[PDB]
């Protein structure tokens, strides 16, 4: 189950890695270079943790739990880089980009807070994670996308898409944090793993296809 | 009093967010939001470790005596942003802001490496991490000074506070850290925690008002 | 022995940091400020690493040997640097320059997981980061000097030395590295730490010396 899935993670982000690869070597512009090869590192940043993982490197018993902190090194790395899509494609001020990739590292180090402390402490800090989370909701849902629709006037519903699918996808993982055994132990490590992949697979390899579509929709608006 | 202090710590700091906050989202132009955004992540970063420290995270015995090493994982996140601001009013050049934000990870590993080691070790330490600050010293008092003062006329007393009030206030850490029990041991841990705190909102909140009122000089003057 | 090498890496960086540093304050224009610069924290974060291994500092036996593996500390802020100087000279594409520090980040944290880890783990990320680095040896061969030349008509064959030198001595490191008790055990501590300094000197100081006289004969051809 949970060795099964980190090898799925392995193979689907080696493959992510090789698709996006291949579009950065053929790239058209820099534009679409730049586009490529985020999402490139992205996925070879969750390949490799996903190797680390299934090799059983990251995981140590915490609370009396196996916990896979070496996840948050992933993320800490790799969010960043999903988040600069977002930006790229939408032109982002330099202090919104800013607080975008702050607010991410915030929600990210109180997140690992949470995950390695224990109860009920560990309740304190999701709660810290989740509002710098709830903070990144409202960048992204008012100032971000208004600023990009504005930049971007006749492909207003690219940005909407781009927001909503991020917000949707992003929201899952606290919810299968605090469903977890870090919370209300609804599931065993077995099915946190499985969520956690196909999270990864939707939140890189999934998105970084709809910023690829992206692009093609802003620029064949001219 | 430990505990006193790491409270006022993360009140003052989280106090000081809200009021960053609240300017960045009403900014004027976006110097105004890049400088009200600096100051806000510079106080949630500090009101967090304090959050950690209040909670008793982050502080371990070491060498015999209760550590707070997670402190400079603060430092290490919050400076280089305090430094911006300098650069940033300053317009400074990119090779000065690169050494003076290399000077002050230079400063705050080697510090670090003071703080964790044992006597006389630490001492060397000391002295190197003090070198790297006294050239970060230079690096204010003279090309920084004058470079930002050519590029603003009217306003060289603007400038000459900045560097001034930067100067006295952090030149006051490693004078509290070789008269805590890390040098001579001149007071205990209480003081010690008193003694960062206010710095830590002088040089924070307390640089961060400056910071605005500084912007606001420089653009008066057009 | 180790000792010996230990001190002997620790002068000859400070001797480099010295030089670079009174190059930066003396600097022609700002690219040469850039470039005295770079250079200068590459020789200056070196010097403090062989400083701390040298007191003893960041070695500890890892599957029964002694480790330096805050060596891994070292590079990984040193080699971006080193990076840099290739890509200011060359002023190189933003995404390729992304592409050099992102795969240089993923050949040295995979390292350190090869130098922690017993074997044969260790065998699997030695291969994962050599193939990193292979990718590294494909951008600078070919599209980085590609596009360097194009951009320095007339100054091909400075490029040229850069990528070759660049190119053969970090190529020496992995196979110091696997034939170091990490892996053949051909040699040992003794021999591996003296390899290691006069490779960082080569790879520091003589790569700095490099890029200087790179930068002015760019410029002599103006
Ligand atoms: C590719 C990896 C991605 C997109 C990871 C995203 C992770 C998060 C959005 C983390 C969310 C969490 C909270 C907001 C609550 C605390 C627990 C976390 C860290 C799982
Ligand atoms: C908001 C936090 C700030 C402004 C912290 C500043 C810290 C320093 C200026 C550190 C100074 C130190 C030395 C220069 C000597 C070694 C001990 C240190 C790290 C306290
Ligand atoms: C100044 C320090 C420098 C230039 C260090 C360079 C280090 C490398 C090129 C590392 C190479 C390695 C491999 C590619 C295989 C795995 C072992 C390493 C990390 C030594
Ligand atoms: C993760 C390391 C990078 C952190 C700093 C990112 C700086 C981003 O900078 C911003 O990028 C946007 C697109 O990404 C541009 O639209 C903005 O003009 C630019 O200012
Ligand atoms: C902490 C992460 C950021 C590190 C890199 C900072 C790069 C700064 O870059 C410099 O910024 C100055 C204002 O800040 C500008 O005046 C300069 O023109 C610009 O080159
Ligand atoms: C190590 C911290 C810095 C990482 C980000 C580096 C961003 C580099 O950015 C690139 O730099 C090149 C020269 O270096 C220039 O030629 C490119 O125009 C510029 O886009």
């Amino acid at each position: 189950m949970t060795q099964a899935w980190l090898w799925i993670g392995v193979i689907s982000m080696a493959l992510g890695s090789v698709f996006f690869g291949f579009g950065a070597h053929n790239a058209k512009n820099e534009r679409w270079q730049i586009l490529y090869t985020l999402n490139f590192f992205i996925c070879l940043i969750a390949a490799g943790l996903y190797l680390a993982m299934a090799l059983g490197l990251g995981v140590n018993v915490i609370n009396g739990r196996p916990t896979y902190w070496v996840r948050f090194v992933d993320w800490f790395c790799s969010t960043p880089l999903l988040l600069l899509d977002l930006t790229f494609l939408g032109r982002t001020s330099l202090p919104l980009t800013g607080s975008l990739l702050g607010a991410n590292a915030y929600m990210l180090v109180t997140g690992f807070v949470a995950t390695v402390t224990p109860k009920p402490m560990s309740y304190i800090w999701y709660i810290v994670s989740c509002a710098a989370y709830l903070a990144i909701v409202y960048l992204l849902a008012q100032p971000y996308r208004i600023a990009a629709e504005r930049k971007h006037p006749r492909s207003k519903q690219a940005f909407r898409t781009l927001v909503t699918v991020h917000l949707v996808l992003w929201t899952l993982y606290p919810i299968v944090w605090i469903l977890s055994p870090e919370g209300f132990s609804t599931f065993t490590q077995g099915s946190e793993t499985m969520f956690y992949t196909l999270l990864d697979i939707a939140s890189k390899v999934g998105f970084g296809f709809l910023s690829l579509n992206t692009l093609h929709t802003l620029e064949q608006a001219t």
